């Protein structure tokens, strides 16, 4: 169940490379750094020859998605690969009502108040936030009032100065696809532990 | 005439309350503030039965709403139950139809140049701004220009710092969901007195 | 090819007039400053007085076209008038049908991920950005992740001082509409000359 | 230099208002049409004002100077204007030399063989030959002969239907005045660019 | 003699006498006078002028006004305002004959072609110039020198006749000097083509 | 304490590379499938770059130390470099005195009675065994009789086949080495998962 | 000098040569003697152009008459003066010049265009003047400054061809300077062109 | 004398217990079954007492003796309870001096040829195998060539189902231990006998 | 004598060879030799090796080469050194022999079976080992060891016969030493296993 998962971890690493052998050391960087929620952006060549072989991790508690999914060809191969769960950058109805069928979790992107109703009527409660960095944290305390049973994962200008006030608006993760990848499998690594032990500390 | 209300008073009280005895003693606190135009959000507990039995205050120069209207459902009890106008947090159809129909004055949320194009070809020409905190009053701005034709009424973000600010961008009245409701009572209506005072001055 | 020509020139006139008169003198103000990307809001009375008339200086290396452009039917106008592209504040579907049928270049305007969405597959690579003073270089900045194929002219939130900063994030062109436009012919023309030499400086 | 000037856009506009808006606009759409060679007539009413008006263009390209200076005292308020060349009708000994002291640019205009070998002997290689339309296009190629190192800038007598001919004389650049210089800035500008189009190619 | 201004823009025209006698200069100035032509110019390319000069002197008591023409000396320009000539008029421009001329209070008008030579005329406060030879520049001249001569009035002499003594006006002329045009023939013939001149002008 | 990190973990990954780069890539994806104790052999070539590049490890619960130690000079660079442990393949007093002095947990190695009942005198209680191949489990076994008081870390002769019979036999941990470290990161992960698994059953 | 004016009378027509070489010069300067025009003037835009002048010394025995053309100074002048010229002809007027050349004895013609220098050039006892361009000044002009200036004796220069001479002559004027007209071509063309013209200003 | 008795009897049964009274039965189920030659762990709890209550069986013909005896002190202590030979896993020289001394058989442990060639130095022509299930069989063989006057006492791996192919190497004796010291008395009885009668034979 | 180091790449046999008596030391030492084996080895089990080493000394004209075996002392590799030996073997490793043989320029080959003793043999500068029993630790250990002892080179004695002896040189060996397997039976059965061994290692 993600809706458990992400209480647990409260952050995503939102991976993205340029080839394979790329996006499995980053992986392993990020894994090995205390972030076990990853998604891989469905734009890293041969993408789906990356999650079907992370299937190992899946082992160590790891949850392995997929993200920036626009199209259903691009789900349903995610879905093949053995994705957990799809990430769109947009709000559609054709993932969505696949990946209902499948049983697949799925969680749109939004930015609007209308965007907001119109996937809240759809069965969606947890909303990805995206771009987060234009909106601010005032967007989700603004949304909490008439729409107190919705909740965000806010993707997008998290670091580690500003990850806490995310936490202290309400949201339930926060998506870092920057500091949290962008260096060495040695220097990432490094990045992972400081997210986690500041997010720790502040929640 | 609701267009005509608003240009007089310049100020929604957009009531917020966690019981209906709340509601009640503050809606009285603010009007004798002189705000007179209050519209209860419909989330309040027994919200209907909070707005029936202020029909008293009508005849006192009172104008009673409902806001946060999200479904028809919603609009038709809140209409049933002697609300003058019907505001949105979305732009919808059906409720537009049903007020139309009605007679009850509605107002829309938009955010985006899709959002209020749409609108306006419903024939609306006032629209409620929201989140006004998230994009401010350069969006009135930007939006005079192309569309000179359409009114704003933005909520939230206003206070009694930026209140001129809003009006000088042009607006047509500002919606006060927090900085005058908050509190008891006793303190409520005073704040309502230096919001008064700070419009009239400006405008 | 209007794709090459905006690349080159890098500024949209954003032209704005009271009057043919005021349109005729300011275009003639700007096109000596070194702007030759100029498009006429269709808002000037006789709007298409103007246009028409200065197709005189398509012969001079000036490309002419209309902004502001909201229903088909002031599309249709312009296109007859002789304006080579055509600028919309929002993103419509009938417009867009025509325009291709004509083969004129056609730009849409958008603000949020979904338009965005909506807009690229519909064919449309340059998407115009507003208000662009509230999303600002950020927004451009994220949207090349997931849309590394899409390019941007925002428009508004434009100044001598953040012009280089727009480059940076990564756009096509930059409109204008304010002080590339307001003040006396000798005045706009000096004006115009100062945002060239700046873009030139930084690229 | 403006020799060079005037090799490179072979143009030169005459402007003439009664007002300094009314340059300013004629001036602007001139430019805007390709004509970077501008002749501030100095006779008209005000006269030291569009000058200063106009120095926003020199930083565009242009050049401006000041027309139809006839004396000393004229020659003196327009240079320190900022006209950076004077154009007369006549020669004048103390206009040419002021000028020179002054490091400006300047022209008398001609009509005669003993006129023209006159302004030589102070330093002069390129007149002004006025009226172009009594002398015409033959004075500037029998001219030719005995003296091959004088070249002219005809004013009057020329327009788009004859500019090719009065090339084909010899000239380095003609002045046009009024032939473009009327109408609304915007036919300012068209006429302009006739002009420019018409000299490129003869 | 400022008022000669005035008495050119009333009459518009001027006779230009050449004879071989006193007798045919004589004949020939009452006919142009007849003929309404009051400002009668005696050349003194004739060996007479002189005497003719004097001699029409009984024409002036009847509205006539005479001067003479092609002076080309000082001491020519004294016997003409001795046998008097109320204007002098010469084919060139010349110092020495306008300070003689101005001395004596003699209207002068000077002959000029050239751009500078209109200049230099200024200098001498002169404000009304003879164009000549009228018939080599035409009346595109006169215009053209409205630019940097405002307030310079022209009398052109030559290549005027009745086909085109109309459109010379159109360039802003004061008046026009006919030669053999209008001054040749029998004294019936030269009134007869006065008249025309006159009725012509007197109209457009 | 170290004593304590065997009885946790159980398990111990030997790295070799031929370039640093190398080193760090199998080391991270070790480190990924759940090991922690990590040796890096100090005989390859440059040898003391990968402990100090390694550092970041050591803050996410990683302990590091130096492999195949031989000479005292080795230890001394070893322990400069950073390293926790120092482990050999035989039995020298004089390492045994250096590594006491700067704190550095050391064992030696062993095959024989005669060695164990020496490294004992120098207060050692955790011996290496090699080569696992020739022994076998049966020494560790047999030896715990007399000597129930002495730990093995049998190195060699470790696969995912038998794992579980060396720690029948009763030992602390075991050397897998290259029986889980080659290939690609992505295999080498894969095979440390499977070895902790393996393990954690009996 | 006055034997120039005989000269001019009785041969007519004047040749104007021009070259870039003393060698085309001489070829040019025979063609034209042979085809009957005695009457040559060396331009001073010719390279050696004293050299050219003294080496068709040899011409003046058999009755060809050389002078300088295009003098615009007395520097120039004198070279040409001690190159044998016969005379001195200059495009404008030219008191420095005027002065040497009397002092010297040799024939000088300055050029002429409008009547002030006309009167001038006359003050200065030229009494043959040049009429220069003749492309822009026409007939019209001869036919005028008689009036004025009626002891004055004409040579245009340029504009004259094989169908305009007669019409030049008819208007009275002493002779007619002719240059590419008539010398342009091979020394075989130049000498017929030569011809043509002398047998047309014969017939004329 | 002992290196007669191993000649003769062939076999050595070695004895452990966590009690005294344990020890006993086992003692005499051992003895009983024909087995004359004992060796009593001496590193068991209390130790010094086995061997004095033992002191009835020698008047039987019994010979006993302490077994993995490791210091010198243990070898003090075993010498004065009355032991007759004295068994270690390692070559010692203090110990290899001290029962020389009082006239105490003594053999070290050894397995390899850099021991033994060090033990005959000493002068111990019988040594002890050690362990005998990790060499086998092949290494008493083939140390005869080059040691032909070397005899081995082998422990470990040794059974019933083996117990020929030992002797076929060329051993002087058999250490069986746990082979037959092992269930209740009447078990160890019976398997001690099955060892004698297997034995005579081969 | 570091040139025993390609001697030994060069035959990679040993022959190990045993005797009750010289006649019989020298037949076996013989038929190897005859049959391709010349690296011979005569151990001290034999009681006359002194002699069957002088003996056969004669043999080294012919490429033998001859050594000592079983060296137990130092007293007992004088005697071998004396006796023409030239390179000296123990079956362990022996401080005291291998000073000896360093001093006298004897090359010496220590035996080794435990990682400790094979370090301790660096010490002494030692880079060729016997492993010794070859048949209780394999093939295995040879490869065990390229580890930590990456320049050392191993001579495995005893566990070789014709159904290893090929394989055992895949662990990287130099040489191996061969037996009972090699050296037993009548002069003719030596002299043919000789060949037998020679040909079957010359392929792996």
């Amino acid at each position: 169940k993600m809706e458990e998962l992400f209480k647990e971890h409260k952050i995503v690493a939102v991976l993205r490379a340029n080839s394979r052998e790329e996006a499995i050391e980053i992986a392993l960087a990020v894994f090995a750094g205390g972030v076990h929620l990853i998604e891989i952006t469905f734009t890293v060549p041969d993408a789906d020859e990356v999650i079907k072989r992370l299937e190992m991790l899946k082992r160590a508690g790891a949850i392995i998605g997929a993200g920036t999914v626009t199209s259903v060809e691009q789900c349903r191969e995610a879905v093949e690969s053995g994705a957990e769960f799809i990430v769109s950058p947009h709000l559609d109805e054709e993932i969505s009502q696949f990946c209902k069928e499948e049983g697949v979790f799925y969680m749109p992107g939004v930015m609007t108040p209308t965007e907001l109703v119109k996937a809240m009527k759809l069965g969606h409660t947890i909303l990805k936030l995206f771009p987060g960095e234009v909106v601010g944290p005032q967007f989700v305390e603004a949304m909490k009032g008439p729409f107190p049973n919705v909740k965000f994962v806010p993707t997008g200008g998290v670091n580690l100065d500003n990850v806490c006030e995310w936490f202290e608006a309400g949201v339930l993760a926060v998506g870092v696809g920057s500091a949290l990848v962008e260096g060495k499998p040695s220097e990432v690594a490094e990045k992972a532990r400081r997210f986690v032990k500041k997010i720790r500390g502040c929640t």
